[PDB]
């Protein structure tokens, strides 16, 4: 839980991802994964860290990323 993901609206405006939302990402950026899969609200995102995007894989509507470090302590 060592970071918190988040993801930018079309307003411009960022969002966190949800704590295990957060944690997936985390985890996969951590071990070098180009992409991997993510499911919330029904809808299945591809998270490209190659190009540091959150694509919805049924519209093609890609939105940037960004990770800020967790200050909590374990
Ligand atoms: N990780 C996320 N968590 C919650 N809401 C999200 C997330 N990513 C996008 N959204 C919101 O969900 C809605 C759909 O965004 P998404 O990027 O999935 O598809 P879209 O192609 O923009 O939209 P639509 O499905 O309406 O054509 C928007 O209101 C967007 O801000």
């Amino acid at each position: 839980d060592g970071a918190i993901w988040q993801w930018r609206d079309d307003r411009g405006l960022w969002h966190p991802y949800n704590r295990i939302d957060s944690r997936i990402i985390e985890a996969a950026h951590q071990v070098g994964e180009d992409e991997i899969s993510l499911s919330t609200l029904g809808r299945v995102y591809t998270i490209d860290f190659n190009s540091m995007q959150q694509i919805n894989e049924d519209t093609g509507t890609a939105r940037a990323i960004q990770r800020k470090p967790n200050p909590l302590a374990n």
